[PDB]
């Protein structure tokens, strides 16, 4: 016997549709665009029936997470390039992105799952109300050049998958600094921040510096220093000094820097703490270790390159001296690849500076995006 459905596999385009547990195989005319699809899968499978009909769109899954796509309702099916036998996703176009919200708890915030970073990045500030949502940034948890996410890509394409929570952070402003000492409150903020950048490696700084800050900190967790109990091997160094620096010689260092406290009480050391790292011209940079080639050497050299709004600086790796500034004014462009980042002075310089480094889009976005502010107050 003959059968009356069958249509040649040149003319029509047989699709599963995966919806949950459920899959159907179905047969479309190619041309048929993405809208129209999806009131067919309506008219043939119950559970596309499961809400609002424009809540739903088509996806096409792919064993690797980070190439799935969401299909364009204007589309036509063909457009995608699909084959016979390929399966589509009936899905919900929101989805719930976990964020932890600024004071530490975690928010779910449904978003459109086919947009962007900076459009999901939008949706959050609109539901907690911030207006200037370029004061803030996405960023993920991983235990790091990991955690940064591209605004301008996916999250699905940069490998977040669903489950994944991010935080919501705050980019660092000079104008939220202001100190105070009739605020214990705020005062504690600013030196638990302050301090956390320096022990982590955010905020270089070097040996001698990183002991007179372990010195404060002693103050601060410990009181005055007590001989009798603050002697050799106390201290646990890690939590004191930045890794590269935690080495048994810091210790007498730290305790020299403790004892001059005398008396000093907890928010005393606090402030001083907090306006011993505003001092730096260090602080409040982001900084970035690359490679460096030197004339005469064919070893690269690590240095650290520090972006701020209103310069970009190199920073000996060792000693953390500021050893050249470029103000952003007088860069004339800019080029990032994952394995490098240079600058192009135009004439305040004969050459170019061309660095090796995985971090070169982050470091290249950072200076557009001081650049574009900068721009927006003259105009």
């Amino acid at each position: 016997n003959d059968n009356p459905l069958f249509k040649s596999a040149m003319v029509a385009l047989s699709l599963k549709i995966s919806i949950g547990n459920v899959v159907k195989t179905m047969q479309f005319e190619p041309s048929t665009m993405v809208y129209d699809a999806c009131r067919m899968i309506r008219e043939r499978i119950p559970e596309a029936l499961a809400g609002p009909p424009n809540d739903f769109g088509l996806f096409l899954s792919d064993d690797d997470p980070k190439k799935g796509i969401w299909l364009e309702a204007g589309k036509a099916l063909d457009y995608y390039m699909l084959r016979n036998g390929d399966t589509m996703e009936y899905r919900k176009k929101q989805r719930p992105l976990k964020i932890r919200m600024l004071d530490g708890t975690v928010k779910t915030i449904m978003v459109d799952d086919s947009k962007t970073v900076t459009d999901m990045l939008m949706t959050i500030c609109a539901r907690i109300g911030i207006t200037n949502h370029d004061e803030y940034s996405l960023v993920r948890e991983l235990m790091d050049e990991l955690n940064w996410l591209d605004h301008g890509r996916t999250l699905r394409e940069q490998g977040v998958e669903e489950h994944e929570t991010l935080l919501l952070r705050r980019k660092f402003f000079y104008s939220d600094q202001n100190v105070d000492s009739r605020d214990p409150v705020q005062l504690n903020l600013l030196y638990v921040q302050a301090r956390d950048d320096i022990l982590n490696g955010s905020h270089p700084v070097s040996f001698d510096k990183a002991c007179e800050f372990a010195g404060f900190q002693c103050q601060i967790q410990f009181g005055p220093h007590n001989e009798q109990k603050h002697k050799a091997g106390f201290l646990d160094l890690k939590d004191f000094l930045p890794k590269e620096y935690v080495k048994q010689k810091g210790e007498r260092k730290i305790f020299q820097a403790h004892k001059n406290c005398g008396q000093m009480s907890e928010i005393e050391a606090k402030v001083r703490y907090v306006k011993l790292a505003r001092s730096l011209k260090t602080y409040g940079v982001s900084f970035f270790l690359v490679k460096e080639k030197m004339k005469g050497k064919n070893k690269l050299v690590p240095r650290l390159l520090g972006i701020t709004k209103e310069c970009v600086m190199r920073v000996d790796e060792k000693t953390k001296e500021v050893i050249q500034e470029w103000s952003l004014t007088n860069i004339k462009r800019w080029a990032a690849s994952p394995k490098s980042f240079t600058l192009d002075f135009g004439d305040y310089q004969d050459g170019y500076y061309s660095v090796q480094t995985t971090e070169g889009e982050q470091i290249a976005q950072l200076i557009a995006g001081y650049i574009r502010i900068i721009l927006k107050k003259k105009k």
